[PDB]
């Protein structure tokens, strides 16, 4: 029952990517601020590679 | 001075990709329609690879 809430997107200065051989492996490296959820709710980051998929 | 009119994107179902280091090439190999442009005007066709400098 219980699941996200607040969603957004990450920014591209702390999201970096690289493709070696047909291989999307992306790399996170920063701080990122998000708002907590209430009871029940969550606080979830998705994370956005190279296309849409990912 | 004219340039670029009806300036789309390209559909993945005829565009294919792949990386073979560093260098990430993309075939095209099939049929597209787009809006011709007027007199002076350019019908540019917009090609994304698998990143967004690309």
């Amino acid at each position: 029952d219980p699941g996200c809430s607040e969603l957004i997107q990450a920014s591209s200065r702390i999201t970096t990517c690289s493709t070696e051989g047909v291989n999307t492996k992306c790399r996170l490296s920063g701080t990122a601020l998000i708002r907590a959820g209430s009871v029940g709710a969550e606080a979830c980051l998705m994370l956005k590679g190279v296309k849409e998929d990912q």
